[PDB]
């Protein structure tokens, strides 16, 4: 059993979600952590890129020391989000270097854009990435149980 289910807040109460919601979305991994200054920054651009591409899922993938930073955290944005854990093992299968990074996915889990954080800081790419998605076409996936995530996260 591997990532059974995600968390997010609403209504002041924190809330699961069966990880088979995400089946055949695309995804947005926002590696990052509340003590980390330009990962509370990059939020204003996570937003604005939302609202361009609302049918990509974000998801926080968390670093935070504790359990209550991570609730903070969770609350003041509306993102989906792992449970709380260290998740080095992440980082360590897609190289990542440092916080924040945002990686786009497609829906059968293969890689859109890798260094998105660095692309929705230039503040000029809507249109590129929007021919970009349309030009790519997708081969659907089916994973057991509809749970996408071991394939995504683990070997």
């Amino acid at each position: 059993n591997y990532m059974n289910y995600l968390y997010y807040y609403q209504n002041n109460e924190l809330k699961k979600i069966d990880s088979s919601y995400f089946k055949d979305k695309y995804l947005g991994l926002f590696f990052g952590a509340s003590w980390c200054k330009y990962c509370v920054t990059f939020i204003d651009s996570l937003n604005i890129f939302k609202k361009n591409f609302p049918n990509v899922e974000i998801i926080y993938i968390p670093f935070d020391r504790t359990y209550q930073e991570y609730q903070s955290f969770l609350k003041n944005t509306n993102f989906y989000a792992l449970p709380f854990d260290n998740y080095l093992y992440i980082c360590k299968k897609y190289q990542i270097k440092n916080l924040p990074s945002f990686m786009l996915i497609t829906p059968n889990n293969n890689i859109l854009v890798k260094d998105a954080a660095q692309l929705i800081k230039t503040d000029e790419y809507i249109n590129n990435l929007k021919s970009l998605i349309k030009n790519y076409i997708i081969h659907p996936k089916t994973f057991q149980f509809n749970n996408r995530f071991f394939d995504l996260f683990r070997n």
